[PDB]
């Protein structure tokens, strides 16, 4: 994508709720798919910071975290997203378990 | 958990839909939390094989995949679960993107 300038300019301009959120996500993804994982991380962190309730941005941040090799943090985040937003009866039955294990994946009982 | 025998015996006995699914998940988690990731993987693979529509089991398989260091496969699976089951408007707007990037996370454009 030659889309970085598009999204840059778009952001460098009055922009709000959906509108701006989507340009951060857009830019982030473009950077990530360009292989510019650090640049992607900066942009997407900024989006999550500004639109903490925008789940798609968290999903994309997770994808970056993967590419950067921050596996634990990425899996944590995807599990938290699943727990907080899943339709599925079975997942909601285990919601508390999922949320609990999410920041403790490396832990084990004796 | 001293729960392995509980779940073993339970499974080694007539058992169906919810009933059995939950014992596989149960056993798997117990094994995983015990640090017996290979044992956890076997059990949970079996559950996903038998109850392919049971999303919780896929989440737990993902957690194991993480512990085994099969990060790509685990993140793929969590992204597929999010894409297939999320309430959130924003995530459903990007559903196709998420599903697309899920088995291609290491790829980049030139």
């Amino acid at each position: 994508a030659q889309a970085v300038p598009y999204y840059e300019k778009a952001i460098a301009s009055g922009l709000q709720g959906k509108d701006l959120a989507e340009c951060y996500l857009g830019l982030g993804s473009t950077f990530r798919t360009l292989g510019e994982y650090r640049k992607a991380e900066a942009v997407l962190a900024n989006g999550v910071k500004q639109f903490p309730n925008h789940q798609a941005l968290r999903v994309f941040y997770a994808m970056v975290l993967y590419n950067l090799g921050r596996y634990e943090q990425g899996v944590e985040l995807l599990l938290k997203i699943i727990a907080e937003t899943s339709d599925d009866e079975t997942i909601q039955s285990y919601k508390q378990a999922i949320l609990f294990y999410a920041d403790k994946l490396d832990e084990t009982w004796k």
